[PDB]
């Protein structure tokens, strides 16, 4: 009845600056084969639209633009936050409707992130590639495409969530081994999962391995202006290796910007990693990738990084599959980001 | 009725070679009102008895010597790793019951630390001075006496869970009297103790103003058994209170080294947070059991537990709570004379 992998292959976004190299679907195109095959709809949710900062991305628009020249209803949603180029995208493309969302009417803090494409009821992208020409060409990315159905309309009903903010066990045993969960949790309505929940529970339930690679893996942020401690994530991290003896590596960004907490977290990493099996790199390059693998049996794709601005605010679909076949595929891309020259050991 | 407070006053073991000042009863004028009032029995309980350390000590060691040798029925309670000295313990006074204890046959990891004393159902002290001359005489401690018979009866039953293990809500917002006890571990709790690690976690999150602690570390990684054990709870309580709520946190506690990079890293994390956010660290080098915590000036927290994994996942001890504003004010100016006193200084490097 229903595939494994529920039709899902991964995609990748590899700057050829870069050494990282895969013969996976690349994001460039995964958006083309998108635009081509479109029939009825695109549609598209970013934290911001700017695909003109490279040639790939202004192409990208421009088949865009042919598609909605030819009937395509094609929706671009992007956060309030984002909209200094609004006049330029409607300017270059008057048949597309792009339209600002506040997710956060009371505290004006949650941003929409939501990176994915869906269309047609057929075909959809989810992952950590916004609609830029960086994430498209000159920024690692990576995500997931699929033309299952079933999967793409649960796709659509996140967008007619998002979309309605504008501006003017199910989880045991999944549908062919994928599933999403969502955020934020004033947004689950009575049916969706918080990926709060389901994140913690799988690294508390990590029995060998844990492999992360995000931007940052720190207990405080600052949410514009104030800092926020949220050490959920954090702490089921390092209780993992140190309680469990679980293996984990983790693979995140540069720190800096004088920032004490960074600095501190930095620093409390390093240490864990001379007397635990608690490995940290760090990459300098421009990264979006948002990836878990527990255990080798289970595989989580995001655009949020795991802090607590983002776990607690932010709007967002995450990438969620236990299928054996998939989760072997994106632990070979994480084991070669993590022997990659762009990625080396955590310095003191 | 009941009367406020549970007749519960404080009691400090101030050395003399310390700064330190107070109008409190001592540590040695307690228990000797406890040996001198006795009638029918004295309970101890404490992880090791070695009174013989100081001449106080000594003193204390043979009043309750005497009091066993005219009837009185006493029962001291120690941990099975604090079974040094037990031979001399009998020898100097063959009247006394001493017990050994082991409160986690399955892992040998919990420990007893009860640090209490209770007599006729009627007195009792507890706190952080165990029956030591060094807790009696040169190492600073603080706790709570009481002679009134239902708190002491209370106690008495924390008694009897730990003899048992010899080697051969409602009336915690409006509690009686404004005093009760909580207790650890929780496989000894039964079925109507509260467990202190909850207690403290809440009164933590609820704090709205102020909070104040003088323990021994406050760090997230212990060593339990050989093995490093990661438990962040209270640590994550009190700095997401600093952070996300603006509270005002002053930490007392020892100073750190041996080599631990744990402990080392925790110290730079705890400076880290000094620069940005009204929380203060001051750092102790005397021998200090003093384990204190007060919220918004309206909760105090007396134990002989410090405020890590190990002791609140193992360790069997009873805490003293009460929310009656004397008591607090009291333990409030307590804390203030330790923070401002000569021997704690901010924390450097």
């Amino acid at each position: 009845s229903v595939p494994a992998g529920a039709k899902c292959r991964l995609v990748e976004t590899l700057p050829e600056n870069m050494d990282f190299r895969s013969d996976h679907l690349t994001t460039f195109e995964c958006f083309n084969e998108i635009i081509t095959l479109a029939k009825k709809y695109i549609y598209i949710a970013s934290f911001c639209c700017n695909p003109l900062s490279t040639t790939r991305g202004a192409l990208i628009f421009d088949k865009l633009k042919e598609a909605s020249e030819k009937g395509i209803k094609i929706i671009v949603l992007l956060d309030e936050r984002g909209k200094r180029n609004l006049g330029e995208l409607q300017s270059h493309c008057p048949d597309i409707n792009f339209i600002t969302v506040n997710i956060d009417k009371k505290n004006n803090v949650g941003l929409l992130l939501g990176c994915f494409w869906v269309s047609d009821d057929e075909r959809c992208y989810v992952g950590n590639a916004s609609f830029t020409g960086g994430s498209i060409h000159t920024i690692k990315t990576l995500g997931v495409y699929s033309d299952y159905p079933p999967l793409a309309t649960d796709l659509r009903r996140r967008f007619d969530t998002f979309k309605a903010f504008n501006s003017a066990y199910h989880i045991k045993n999944p549908i062919g081994g994928v599933f999403f969960t969502d955020s934020p949790e004033h947004l689950l309505g009575y049916s969706r999962d918080l990926d709060t929940d389901v994140v913690i529970d799988k690294l508390k339930s990590a029995k060998t391995s844990i492999d992360i690679e995000h931007l940052a893996i720190v207990p405080t942020t600052r949410v514009d202006g104030n800092s926020y401690y949220w050490p959920d994530i954090y702490n089921s991290i390092i209780e993992a290796a140190i309680n469990r003896g679980v293996k984990i590596r983790l693979l995140v960004g540069n720190w800096d910007k004088n920032d004490v907490y960074s600095m501190a977290t930095a620093r409390s990493l390093d240490a864990l990693c001379v007397q635990n099996d608690l490995s940290v790199k760090v990459f300098t390059i421009q990264n979006n990738t948002k990836l878990l693998i527990v255990d080798d049996e289970y595989v989580h794709i995001t655009s949020a990084n795991f802090d607590g601005t983002h776990y607690q605010n932010h709007g967002f679909v995450s990438f969620n599959s236990i299928d054996k076949q998939l989760v072997s595929e994106a632990k070979k891309i994480f084991e070669r980001d993590w022997v990659s020259s762009h990625s080396k050991s955590l310095k003191i």
